[PDB]
């Protein structure tokens, strides 16, 4: 689980948006695993703006940042695990990584801060939903 905070929008995988998240919706792409609400409070998160591809991120599954490699964001098909099925996701950054059912959320980011959140794992990857693109947040 997690979430980014900046201004005032809360950035999720859509498929852990809650009820609130939905009546707060500010916007969604189901090709993405994104939602973006609105919050009441200010949130302290910066997003990068930038096109690193090295950076940091938080694995819950081992409660350890791990730093990686990861490509740039593209259309990637994305294999069935044991809770979700397979299908295509677009914006979307691999590094060899673990990432497991409940680390998704967890934030990667670099020194010009945000670049994504974890939306993917299995085989030894771990897929990051990239918000670097998302100016609009800032
Ligand atoms: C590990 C691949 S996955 O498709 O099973 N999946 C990723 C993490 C997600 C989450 O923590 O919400 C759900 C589980
Ligand atoms: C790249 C991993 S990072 O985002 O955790 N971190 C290192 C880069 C910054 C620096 O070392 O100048 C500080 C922030
Ligand atoms: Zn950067």
């Amino acid at each position: 689980s997690g979430a980014i905070y900046v201004g005032n929008y809360r950035v999720v995988n859509r498929h852990l948006a809650t009820h609130n998240d939905w009546a707060n919706l500010v916007w969604e792409d189901s090709s993405r695993d994104l939602l973006v609400s609105s919050t009441t409070a200010q949130g302290c998160d910066t997003i990068a703006r930038c096109d690193c591809q090295t950076g940091v991120y938080y694995c819950s599954s081992r409660r350890k940042h791990y730093p990686v490699s990861f490509s740039k964001p593209s259309l990637i098909f994305v294999e069935a695990s044991e809770y979700y099925p397979a299908r295509y996701q677009s914006h979307l950054m691999l590094a060899v990584g673990h990432s497991e059912p409940g680390d998704c959320g967890g934030i990667l980011r670099c020194q010009h801060g945000v670049v994504g959140i974890v939306s993917t794992g299995g085989n030894g990857l771990v897929g990051f939903a990239d918000v670097r693109d998302l100016l609009w947040l800032d």
